[PDB]
């Protein structure tokens, strides 16, 4: 009944906004958690049984409210929308931001009252009411969005505070679905607030449907192609063409330029650059206006500074510089007053507002409180504020603006930013504070060599996660200007060939010093191909390469072999949890042996190989001497490599300090090979047999291998076995005879009380080992514990026994 | 050929292609040498000096992503001159590589079998580049390819370069207007480019073979042969074609369709 008249009211509201019906191209909805707006709210019992809500996210400044409006209008018109709901209410929190305690507020234009009590009565059985609330970022006040002190009534007819009524309605007993839109700046207030929500990311213009948007916005022949292709030829503005606000601002910003002609791609570098160009294009024939711009400026920023984003139909402006210039501004900014639809005046998406806030400090307060208040929830995240601040403080733009606007700008702020950078260098709580990514954004937006160098000097290690090509470009820019950065860990979240090629040609300029990690990231088929050509040029390159759990396959093998040949700087290279099945281990080993490489570590842990390559491992181990640390950790090998295992070290001068081992098969032969290596090979410091089906006879012949004196074997381990409690006695006695090792571990070994009793006696009398011993997971009787706890305090030679549980 | 085979052989055979001074051809047919084993193949070929003559990658499930490596090894080596890539899973987007294989003379690649390709125009443009530039390029076995009238038109435009020595040629599958064949015949008349040609599943119409038989009738364009198969064309075409060979045996044979 009530549905129909307001579905036409919302149609009238969102049809006129620009149109925008034939002016829209679909953006991308993504939920990875390692889309289709239709049936967005499955409560299906896969992973989302009790959920009631979703949060929209995405890149900075999608116009997100526009997408909320598109969903609203799409339901209002239907368009194959199976009506799971009877009402979707658009909340424009940019207005609801007031401190006034308001009840259920379904009226907006103050029309005749909605049937509020029968609306409450059509609640209990059908949960077909939904509230599309938007602009959560603009809940103003005192940045007080913590847990609500007092709840509200279910009837919602009480005019309680939205802090104390609406928020708790979201919190407990919501009874309706929920979709909120905001940026990931400082939301956790609402997420440590229990909601059991999901989140979905929104992604802007890809190339093809950005071209579609250009065709739909422009006329099909006047500027649909030539402008598109001329800005394609720009090495930039295609990085930002992904962002929808940039596309909307270049589409609206270029229809004024055919009257001028051939002034499209000029002075287009960064978001600040394009915003300044667009503002200058709008304000070209205005100069009189020198005071009008200053008057509007010195008042716009207070919308978020004093945190009154709403201007009250611009009555504060009526105080400050109210002339026909205001009419001109509204005429060129049609989306200022019309969105409120009754009396009220505002800005489009507060982005030009933050640009005017940057203008404020450009013209002439104190920078101390702003930088202290950076990213908070009182002055409005300051994200785009500081973004434009950095974009402007570029010295060439400084001179241009100080000449254009007849304004003095302070250079102290540059130092202030510097100070800020050391502070966030020393801020250890980087998980819940602004990341390194927006710092990279800013330093890129300000394009100063020495300043970027000094900013990077405070950071010896980088942790970022790329989402936009803008992220790729800013990362490339900052990293190619680093000298005090050691480790470079990068998070790829997907062409990538040229991106990472730039990312590590930055390392080709990082010849001062660098270290690299690329772990838990899926390097594609050319993802293998990156960093190979990068390591293929001489100079100063990475001392230590990491590829662990990365999306990786056989293809990398030849590549890395090549770089292992051409590299004179790598000392270790890790290949962990990556599907380097087999015969790529052959490519690895041929790359290692063929040239002379200064490789130190070599980790093949959990690489699904077999014994059929161990012979090649032994060949390369015999050939090379630089390699001395060779983990093959508990991959899919075992027995039948045993002869190879032995003949790796059949002679001295092998130089293999540690040798991690594998979940093996038939114990006897492999441990016999281990005895051969132990009795013959020098400087064999570790032997990490772990989680292995090794028997009592196996470990017995192992200690027989220890019987060879003058064998220097440090820390050793036998994890899993079932021995008679004399074998441990043999190993302890043989340590007493010769101080072979330093510590040992016994893991899931079922040994019995008498075992540790013999252990503690033999260590009690001039202890066998001299450093440590580790015992875990036994339910043995407690007089063993008393003996063990006794012995260390009288003799600290056995510095520690790992206590089981007590 | 058709042997149970996979990527592993690639490095192996590269090694023996390096250490062998007796092999002159090596065939890898119908065997699942998918990709990057073609890289192992090509590095084995180029790294040492090998007296390899044939190289068949027919029906090996590769993509354009290795064609660049094929071109590199082809440029490096000169012994290899007979390189079938027969109708495997490549096509367009290798086109620039296809051209730059033979972008200069002294490539020494006599025959070059081709593949069921994709976008005709660019690949046949590369074919025109090779035809106009490369010497001793004797065959070009485009077969069962989605090649268009514009494609084969620019191909005969590639034939327009005189002094280009291209022997036996083939265009198997296409749908042309019956003046394109006239252009190729006239350009053969202008310069004795090739010796024979095949037209396979080409739907050409009666007028096509009529123009063909007239132009061959008057000082025949080709000099060796011509093969036509699977047409249901009207029979006065057959009478003209059966007539012309007995008076002029220059066109030694036209493959009779069914009668």
């Amino acid at each position: 009944d009530y549905c129909k008249m307001y579905r036409r009211h919302v149609r009238s509201r969102f049809y006129s906004i620009k149109d925008l019906n034939s002016r829209y191209t679909q953006l991308q909805l993504v939920k990875e958690h390692p889309l289709k707006l239709e049936l967005l709210f499955e409560p299906e019992d896969g992973h989302s049984e009790p959920v009631h809500t979703v949060v929209f996210q995405g890149a900075a400044g999608i116009g997100k409210t526009i997408l909320a409006r598109k969903i609203m209008l799409d339901w209002a018109l239907g368009k194959l929308f199976k009506d799971k709901f009877d009402y979707l209410f658009f909340i424009h929190c940019r207005e609801v931001s007031l401190r006034t305690p308001r009840s259920l507020a379904d009226l907006i234009v103050s029309c005749w009252p909605d049937p509020n009590p029968p609306v409450c009565k059509i609640l209990r059985k059908p949960s077909r009411i939904l509230f599309l609330m938007d602009g959560f970022d603009e809940l103003q006040g005192a940045f007080d969005e913590h847990i609500g002190e007092v709840c509200t009534d279910w009837q919602k007819a009480v005019r309680g505070d939205i802090l104390l009524s609406s928020l708790i309605r979201k919190k407990l007993l919501p009874k309706a679905s929920l979709l909120i839109t905001t940026r990931p700046v400082a939301l956790e207030k609402l997420q440590h607030l229990l909601d059991h929500p999901r989140h979905v990311e929104i992604l802007g213009f890809s190339e093809a449907k950005r071209k579609e948007y250009f065709f739909k916005y422009f006329s099909n022949e006047l500027q649909a192609r030539e402008a598109f292709r001329l800005i394609q030829e720009n090495e930039v503005l295609f990085t930002m063409c992904f962002i929808p606000l940039v596309c909307w601002i270049v589409c609206t910003g270029l229809k004024q330029q055919m009257e001028t002609g051939k002034s499209l791609a000029q002075t287009s570098k960064t978001t600040t650059a394009v915003y300044v160009f667009f503002l200058s294009s709008l304000l070209q024939s205005r100069g009189l206006f020198s005071d009008y711009l200053q008057g509007l400026c010195s008042l716009a920023a207070d919308g978020i500074w004093n945190q009154k984003i709403l201007f009250e139909e611009c009555d504060l402006r009526k105080h400050g510089l109210q002339k026909t210039d205001v009419s001109a501004f509204l005429r060129m900014n049609v989306f200022q007053k019309e969105v409120d639809c009754e009396r009220f005046y505002s800005f489009s998406h507060m982005t030009f507002q933050e640009f005017f806030a940057a203008m404020y400090y450009l013209l002439e307060r104190d920078v101390k409180v702003l930088l202290e208040n950076y990213g908070k929830f009182e002055k409005g995240y300051l994200i785009f504020v500081v973004r434009f601040l950095f974009g402007l403080v570029n010295q060439e733009r400084t001179s241009y603006l100080e000449k254009k606007l007849s304004c003095k700008i302070s250079q102290q702020v540059r130092l202030e930013l510097l100070k800020w950078i050391e502070v966030k260098a020393k801020a250890k709580k980087l998980q819940w504070q602004p990341s390194q990514l927006e710092l990279f954004y800013c330093l890129y937006e300000m394009q100063e060599e020495d300043f970027v160098q000094s900013a990077m000097d405070h950071f010896p290690k980088i942790e970022i996660n790329l989402s936009t090509r803008m992220d790729h470009v800013v990362s490339s820019f900052c990293i190619k200007n680093c000298h005090r950065v050691k480790t470079l860990s990068l998070g790829f979240f997907h062409l990538t060939s040229s991106f990472c090629r730039g990312l590590f040609s930055s390392l080709s300029t990082n010849r001062s010093l660098t270290e690299l990690d690329l772990s838990d990231n899926t390097l594609g088929d050319p993802g293998m191909r990156v960093l190979c050509e990068a390591l293929q040029h001489p100079g100063c390159n990475i001392q230590r390469l990491w590829l662990g759990r990365c999306g990786l396959s056989h293809q990398c093998c030849f590549d890395i072999s090549s770089v292992l040949s051409s590299s004179q700087k790598l000392v270790e290279l890790d290949l962990s949890d990556n599907a380097l099945g087999d015969f790529g281990i052959r490519l690895l080993c041929v790359g290692l042996k063929h040239l002379l490489c200064n490789l130190q570590k070599l980790w093949l842990v959990s690489c699904c190989l077999t014994s059929a390559c161990c012979q090649d491992l032994a060949l390369v181990l015999s050939s090379n001497h630089s390699l001395t640390r060779l983990y093959i950790g508990e991959n899919a090998l075992g027995d039948s490599g045993v002869q190879v295992l032995c003949e790796k070290m059949k002679d001295p001068q092998c130089n293999l300090q540690k040798l991690g081992l594998v979940n093996s098969g038939l114990t006897s032969i492999c441990c016999s090979a281990l005895t051969s290596v132990l009795k013959t090979n020098q400087n064999f410091t570790h032997l990490y047999l772990r989680s292995n089906a090794l028997g009592d006879t196996g470990l017995r012949l192992l200690c027989e291998g220890l019987l060879h004196p003058d064998c220097k074997l440090q820390m050793l381990e036998l994890d899993n076995c079932s021995l008679t409690s004399h074998s441990c006695w043999n190993l302890s006695t043989i340590l007493t005879h010769n101080h072979s090792l330093r510590k040992l571990n016994l893991g899931n070994n079922d040994l019995g009380d008498l075992c540790v009793v013999t252990l503690c006696e033999v260590l009690k009398q001039q202890g066998c080992l001299l450093q440590s011993l580790q015992l875990g997971e036994m339910y043995l009787n407690r007089e063993t514990k008393r003996a063990l706890e006794a012995l260390q305090e009288e003799k600290p030679e056995l510095t520690i026994v790992f206590e089981i549980s007590w």
